[PDB]
């Protein structure tokens, strides 16, 4: 259960897909996820950073969850980010993901309110008891670094699957060594991660657009090359903070209706065309859907900050 | 009116008691509130950082904002923090937080789920026509630095009041040659801030403590000596994020109960004990409370979790 997680190499931090007036839109989820599931992704992270979990009701939150459970767990691991900054809505949250049927935790450290490395060991022990967990470290989100100290000391918890890492290959590395389950969390640097570092694989927001690539990237041997060609697209999925490409580009794509919630609006025009000439170069084949690519006006995006 | 809070040089962002399982001390509340007052303290924040707003429910926290204007609006201006990363959830609060009576909203920019620049317009744009606003930038805590820029951007709704900063005393200077309001944000720095730096005052975490020496060091001119007098205490306070030191001083001097939501936990013997001795070379007649300040045993903090 822990042992089936921590095989995992190809996890999607799926993004959630909104109707115009920005309740979720399940027909297109399904769609996503289907779509990962048919090119070889092993589990889904629902309603993570990619996910815009952060800009879920609890309610929503655990009712995507378990709708994902209940539609697609059969054929993927679920692992639902019921993690808070708040120690009291992650107990309430993990507890009922997993009663609806998760298969793991995500579990990042408190951001915004921030605590001491002893409030670290608090949070963390207060829903690790309750399953298979992986933690989640992006200091540039949450302005704390999780050290390797509090994870050890978490550790020492059977139902720890591993490590969320985002820090760099070399913080990997210092897990990976030291008998810690890692995959990386940064798309621009996890075939190296996976190759070089020890890292298990991947919790990847570029598996939305190129799941079969992504996972020819971490399944068959080094392969700088098949790097170096998604390299541009990764770039481009990061220039504005994450999810604001994603949304973009699956839009361009035709798979998700352009909806938007705040505070998150869509790449700018110039972006846009960008996009399309990085698909062409790729190949539009290796894109999930079946529709041609747009470029998309500026009047198609609906932001939506009452939903 | 936004004139009204644009004159305010010492606030206050009060701390939230708790009684032992875990739920609001309003009792104890009022006290500090009080306390407050007597000393001169212009506004509080309700449920800030410091006052754990990120700990609470919603309900909660539109309850402390509608209580405090309730009981103390007539003397004393009530700055809610409505703040949300969330654009849906920073409507609805600031709107009912301005329908309770609260004088000022508080509004921090995304913290963890980082947007872009043009979101950030979008999400204060948002809030901003609701009533008079501070904007609050503190990266540290945030993952994200609010460019100048984009607060000049936003200076163009009449509902700016200022600016709540702790990036530095180069920033504010930055603001105020500019005409704009700017609160610090940091102790260690509030008074250079408001002699140097042309800051408004402060929006202060050890005035919850010794809010007449504040008081002092903000109004009647520079005084390098007060400032080199507090700093022990303002050092004490910060060595672990804020309010595990607020949290655990206020316990010390008998003002609220030792119960801590958790992710939070209370500073250890040996820190506990230094504040001891930092209370009697700044006189305990300056500290907030009547009864002798009491190191206190580990078996008598309260860790609450669900509650
Ligand atoms: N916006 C809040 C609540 C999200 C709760 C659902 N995941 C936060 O990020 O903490
Ligand atoms: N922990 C959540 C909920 C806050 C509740 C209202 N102050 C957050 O920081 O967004």
């Amino acid at each position: 259960s822990v042992d089936d997680i921590k095989s995992l190499r190809l996890i999607t931090a799926i993004k959630t897909p909104y109707l115009p007036d920005g309740r979720f839109d399940l027909e297109a989820y399904d769609a996503l996820v289907n779509m990962q599931i048919v090119d070889g992704a092993e589990g889904v992270i629902v309603g993570g950073t990619t996910g815009e979990g952060q800009l879920m009701s609890w309610d929503e939150h655990i009712m995507l969850i378990g709708h994902t459970v209940n539609c697609f767990g059969g054929s993927i691991k679920v692992i639902g980010n019921t993690g808070s900054n708040s120690t009291r809505e992650a107990i309430h949250a993990t507890e009922q993901g997993f009663a609806v049927g998760m298969h793991a935790a995500l579990h990042i450290n408190p951001y915004y309110g921030k605590t001491s490395l002893e409030g670290l060991v608090s949070h963390f022990e207060s829903v690790l008891p309750m399953g298979p967990t992986v933690i989640y470290n992006v200091p540039s989100r949450t302005g704390q670094d999780i050290p390797p100290g509090v994870i050890h000391t978490v550790a020492q918890s059977a139902n720890l699957a591993g490590v969320k890492e985002c820090v760099g290959n070399d913080r990997i590395k210092q897990y990976t060594d030291n008998r810690i389950v890692v995959w990386s969390g940064n798309d621009d640097q996890c075939h190296d991660a996976k190759w070089d570092y020890g890292a298990t694989g991947v919790i990847s927001v570029t598996s939305n657009l190129i799941p079969g690539l992504m996972r020819q990237l971490l399944f068959k041997g080094k392969n700088p090359s098949l790097n170096a060609k998604i390299m541009p697209l990764v770039n481009w999925l990061f220039e504005e903070p994450n999810p604001i490409g994603l949304n973009t580009a699956l839009a361009q794509l035709g798979v998700v209706r352009p909806v938007f919630r705040l505070p998150y609006v869509p790449l700018p025009l110039a972006k846009r065309v960008e996009f399309v000439n990085i698909v062409k170069e790729i190949g539009r084949e290796n894109f999930v859907g079946e529709k041609d690519v747009k470029v998309l006006d500026d009047d198609d995006f609906i932001l939506v900050g009452r939903y």
